[PDB]
């Protein structure tokens, strides 16, 4: 009753155009099985939204990539949040609430709104810019290690840790497999930057050890909460905001809707993670055997979500594939939806917010002026280069 598939979700083919395959999964079925891989899949925004909000079911502590921890190591300690299930999960998700929570959000704004500013201005006196290098990825770079309160020195590190991280999701492919390999440099940067000493205070790193007082987390859990940040606060928010500069590129009757109302930069943002989706997959592992869309499925089985194709399923959105700055985007699964849902969507959008604000008031155009260079990654999609005019309002 199944579907059998042969389509590989994270090949460079279905990488680079994954729209016409994300309705082969939608349109296959309710629940479909990807022979390439022995995985279930779900593709449409229903059943997408039931396994995110069925947790006792469909677990994270198995891992929320293709490898079954129960069945094979990690590639580095599991993660106290996201690679864990409740109770265990509820004490150390709280801490990393407070620590990204509203209140924290106000001792950040100015800085992160003055640094888009500036960004954006300095770009307009350049005119050919890269919005990848020079603004995807400079303007994270510019506010994102500073918050959490890192030292200078090795810095280089932190870009190609995320690309590990995200990479090693994925199933054993070539992308994978060259990523985890002579990692280590990488791994010893960031768990170095861990531990308390290197964390200045006043920071978010700083902060999640000075909770370990609280009895919410023990002195030796605060590390691999620093991790989470580091391996996940960067690299989403650099494919975040490249895919709303894409956009806008390419919707120029939505960046013209939004410079004339500046407010809807959030918005905006919002739609730009739901179309793009720059994380594209999570994994989960059933623990009991369920019954899905009508399909029995076993326990101990990978269950593929296609959070992209979710967002851009046409039984839940109108117009999926537009770009609409004023759509009604709540309920999109682009942070994920339950007991796991994004812990930094307020740093994430702080930061979509301010820059998209510095680009609605400052830019007039935003025009394609070199070749477009996709970045490929078993769970993020976004650009390597996107060479683009800026024309000052
Ligand atoms: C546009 C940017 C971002 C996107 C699209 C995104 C996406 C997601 C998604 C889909 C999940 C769900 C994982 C799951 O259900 O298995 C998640 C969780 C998480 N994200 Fe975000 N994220 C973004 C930005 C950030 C930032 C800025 C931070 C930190 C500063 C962060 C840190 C985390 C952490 C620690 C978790 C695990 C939360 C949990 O398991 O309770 N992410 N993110
Ligand atoms: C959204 O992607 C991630 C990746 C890593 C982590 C983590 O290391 O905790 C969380 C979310
Ligand atoms: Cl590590
Ligand atoms: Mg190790």
């Amino acid at each position: 009753t199944i579907p059998h598939l042969a389509i590989d979700p994270f090949s460079l083919d279905f990488f680079d155009d994954p729209y016409p395959d994300q309705q082969t999964l939608r349109d296959a079925g309710p629940v479909v099985y990807l022979d390439k891989w022995n995985v279930y899949g779900v593709a449409r925004y229903a059943e997408v939204h039931a396994v995110l909000n069925d947790p006792t079911t469909f677990c994270s502590s198995r891992g929320v990539g293709l490898s079954d921890f129960k069945k094979e190591k990690p590639w580095r300690p599991p993660s106290l949040i996201l690679e864990a299930d409740p109770p265990a999960h509820t004490r150390p998700r709280a801490v990393l609430s407070k620590v990204l929570s509203p209140a924290t959000m106000k001792t950040i704004r100015d800085g992160f709104a003055a640094a888009a500013d500036a960004k954006v201005d300095e770009l307009l006196q350049r005119g050919c810019i890269d919005a990848i290098a020079d603004l995807a990825e400079a303007y994270p770079l510019s506010v994102f290690p500073d918050a959490m309160g890192l030292k200078q020195e090795g810095r280089e590190h932190l870009l190609p840790y995320a690309g590990l991280v995200f990479n090693a999701f994925g199933p054993p492919n070539e992308l994978r497999q060259t990523a985890i390999e002579r990692s280590a440099p990488h791994q010893a940067y960031v768990n170095e930057q861990c531990q308390r000493p290197n964390l200045a205070p006043g920071g978010f790193g700083a902060c999640i050890h000075a909770f370990t007082d609280t009895g919410e987390i023990t002195p030796d859990e605060a590390p691999l909460l620093v991790r989470d940040l580091l391996s996940a606060g960067l690299d989403t928010t650099v494919n975040g905001i490249g895919a709303a500069v894409y956009c806008l590129a390419r919707f120029p009757g939505e960046l013209q809707r939004l410079r004339s109302d500046p407010t809807l930069a959030r918005n905006a943002f919002e739609e730009a993670v739901r179309f793009e989706s720059p994380v594209q997959t999570f994994f989960r592992t059933t623990t009991r055997e369920v019954e899905l869309g009508g399909a029995v499925i076993g326990e101990g089985e990978k269950v593929l979500m296609f959070l992209g194709s979710a967002n851009r399923d046409p039984r839940r959105w109108s117009d999926p594939d537009l770009y609409d700055i004023t759509r009604k985007t709540s309920g999109h699964v682009g942070f994920g939806s339950g007991v796991h849902m994004c812990v930094g969507q307020l740093v994430a959008r702080l930061e979509g917010e301010v820059m998209l604000s510095a680009l609605a008031r400052k830019v007039a155009a935003i025009d394609i002026d070199g070749p477009v260079k996709r970045r490929f990654n078993n769970t993020l999609r976004g650009l390597e280069s996107l060479p683009v005019k800026l024309t000052p309002a």
